């Protein structure tokens, strides 16, 4: 008795200039995402998309997967649930990237 997945769909889309940031807070912030590789990967994304939303992105610039990605910071785990407007992630933040 057991069972897996649930569901595949997205519904995301990035618009050109953006068209005012009103009531929906929207701010570009630069962030790092520190890789054992040695050199450092930044990406910029906006407190609009949530962690997963960025780490589809950090895949998609380093080439990994956007389910193999895990930000920590010091020792706090990132949900997917929990975007960037609440932890006011600042331009410029560096998090511990990890891959699953």
């Amino acid at each position: 008795m057991k069972g897996s997945s649930h569901h595949h769909h997205h519904h995301s889309s990035g618009a050109s200039l953006v068209p005012r940031g009103s009531e929906g807070a929207a701010t570009m912030i630069e962030v790092v995402c520190n890789d054992r590789l040695g050199k450092k990967v930044r990406v910029k994304c906006n407190t609009d998309d949530t962690i997963g939303d960025l780490k589809k992105l950090i895949a998609a610039q380093t080439g990994t997967r956007w389910n193999k990605i895990v930000l920590k910071k010091w020792y706090t785990i990132f949900k997917d649930h929990v975007s960037l407007g609440d932890y006011e992630i600042h331009d410029g933040m560096n998090l511990e990237l990890y891959y699953q």
